RNA sequence: AUGGGCC
RNA sequence: GGCCC
């Protein structure tokens, strides 16, 4: 978005930290072009003359303003997508109880009991367990008073800027392109879950191309479902965004919230209001307070869902701005936040859509290599989604999610102290789809030091997971 | 080190 | 706890 004000205050919010990711035995074997993101300004790995603080907020370039006619078009697209979504999900969207918002429901998992509480709780000590009883599903006086202000629509907050401690390609580590997490206050998260929690639960349960959302999916199982769907289409596109989250303009955000979360769809009047508080935000980074207009914070409840919904409306908006007679059945798509797979039997010109996405402030580029524009004829076996390719298994005849071996090497090369064993088992479930030979090669540095699951055991587990009859058919 | 998923 | 977004 657009940075409107940068104020220096006395209170310093500690963010820097040291990386908790330590190199494993695999690091010296694979030597990946990957490493922990730069968390300190004095990190020796950083390029000369790179100020980490400036690069972080460089994503905030502008808040794109839309014309009345483009806003009118966007409203129509939001309402059209909002028609499809609530037709599939239903309109049972009344507030969740406090208990349900904390403990979760069918389709919505519970709030994490010991994550960051946000501001101003971080400046007072106080963890999440002191403010909220997670076992009993009850809130203390501090949150109670905050919830009363949100009901009154008088609630004010600040986002706490956190540096994301993660493995990144070495090019981005050296460029100081450390990702950030905007940690919202725990009460804001709770109330959002109250306002839109059942909707979110319904979204998760009904994931698929019909609603254009993969949020809630299990790639082990659903790659067959998504794979067979997109294989039916003549053209498949792999579309990359540049800073998707930060580039959501105030106009697009406000209109989407207005059209999707209407009281006539069963929502409480405050559902629209609580989401609109995400448009103009105050961010706290050390001694600096930065006011931003536009863009989506990442620590919000249902940030993935909001981004997914916007992604759906963006594609409809861009296509209607270029072509005539474009409807929801003109194409098909699945998204997860900024990640997107689009397909159509019509020879759509995504290169011509570039300016139309720009009117929203979004920059689309081909993922199909960083090549000379968008091309036609590509299939689902050519694309990546959720860092996974669509490969066929020749033992079952099903699509399986295959990650790049270079990426799996990177994941196995770094781990938090004392978590290596459980990480290996977790990564084994990802690595099984690379085939027996590659699975063997990936875990070979760990042999004799940790338990590695046999390829066979994870394969048979997966066969049953994707299709229970297929596992039984091998016994018939 | 986080929202939201999934093991 | 890990992974993806
Ligand atoms: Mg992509």
């Amino acid at each position: 978005g657009l940075i409107v004000d940068t104020r220096d205050v006395e209170e310093r919010v500690h963010v820097m930290r040291k990386t908790k990711l330590a190199p494993t035995v695999a690091h010296g074997v694979f030597n990946p072009e990957f490493g922990p993101a730069a968390l300190s300004n004095k990190d020796p790995r950083l390029n000369e003359g790179v100020v980490l603080d400036e690069v972080i907020f460089s994503k905030h370039k502008s808040d794109t303003k839309m014309s009345a006619e483009d806003k009118a078009l966007f409203r129509r697209c939001a309402a059209d997508y909002a028609s499809r979504l609530h037709s599939v999900l239903g309109t049972a969207n009344a507030p969740l109880s406090i208990y349900e918002a904390i403990k979760g429901v069918d389709g919505l998992d519970a709030m994490e009991p010991d994550t960051a509480p946000g501001l101003p709780w971080a400046l007072q000590g106080k963890r999440r367990g002191a403010l909220i009883d997670f076992e009993n599903g009850t809130v203390g006086p501090e949150v109670e008073a905050a919830l009363k202000l949100m009901e009154k629509r008088e609630y004010k907050f600040a986002c706490q800027t956190f540096l994301k401690d993660e493995i990144r390609p070495m090019e981005k580590v050296r460029a100081g392109k450390t990702r950030i997490v905007d940690v919202l206050p725990v009460e804001h998260i709770l109330y959002t879950r109250m306002m839109i929690g059942r909707f979110c639960a319904q979204m998760h349960s009904n994931n698929g191309p019909q609603i254009g959302s993969a949020v809630g999916c299990n790639p082990d199982v659903d790659w067959q479902r998504f794979g067979t769907h997109f294989a039916q289409y003549r053209n498949v596109w792999d579309v990359d965004y540049s800073a998707f989250d930060a580039n959501h303009c105030s106009d697009a955000m406000n209109i989407m919230f207005e059209e999707v979360f209407r009281t006539e769809f069963g929502f409480h009047p405050n559902a629209e209001w609580i989401l609109k508080t995400l448009v103009n935000t105050e961010h706290a980074y050390e001694n600096k307070r930065i006011t931003v207009e536009g863009g989506m914070p990442s620590g919000c409840s249902a940030t993935s869902i909001i981004n997914t919904i916007l992604n759906n409306i963006y594609v409809l908006y861009a296509l209607r701005r270029h072509y005539e007679g474009v409807e929801l059945d003109t194409y098909t798509m699945i998204s997860y936040g900024d990640d997107i797979v689009v397909a159509s039997d019509y020879d759509l010109d995504f290169e011509a859509l570039k300016p139309h996405f720009k009117s929203l402030g979004q920059t689309i580029t081909p993922a199909d290599k960083s090549d000379k524009g968008f091309v036609l004829g590509h299939s689902i076996t050519d694309v990546t989604f959720l860092k996974r390719h669509f490969h066929m298994d020749y033992g079952t005849g099903f699509y399986k999610p295959v990650m790049a071996s270079k990426t799996l090497e990177a994941i196995l090369s770094f781990a938090r102290r004392g978590t290596i064993q459980e990480k290996l088992i977790s990564v084994a479930g990802l690595a099984v789809h690379s085939g027996p030979d590659e699975y063997r090669r990936l875990f070979e540095p760990f042999q004799g030091l940790f338990e590695i699951p046999s390829y066979r055991s994870l394969y048979l587990r997966w066969v049953n997971a994707v299709c229970g009859d297929a596992a039984a058919l091998e016994h018939h």
